[PDB]
């Protein structure tokens, strides 16, 4: 859980849809199987591959220091590393 950050986000940024086809597009569609994925054994190798792939696309065209911004998303990615269980539920 709090690994939320599809086009919704880029939509209400982006206002009008308008997804560039691309790479750079991969890492906003990996959420779409990490979301599903979410803190699962199998997404979490891609986990340290998304931290690491996100620093290179941070700064591939963002390198204004804008990675700022993403750099919120990081944090998503980081604290799903903890593989802490906050769910605790009946």
């Amino acid at each position: 859980m709090g690994v939320w950050t599809p086009e919704v986000l880029k939509a209400r940024a982006s206002v009008i849809g308008k997804p560039i086809g691309e790479s750079y597009k991969r890492i906003l569609a990996k959420l779409q199987r990490i979301h599903n994925s979410n803190i699962l054994d199998e997404r979490q190798g891609l986990m340290h591959e998304l931290m690491e792939l996100i620093d290179l696309y941070e700064e591939s065209q963002p390198s204004s220091e804008r990675l700022n911004a993403f750099r919120e998303l990081r944090t998503q990615l980081e604290k799903a590393l903890g593989l802490e269980h906050h769910h605790h539920h009946h």
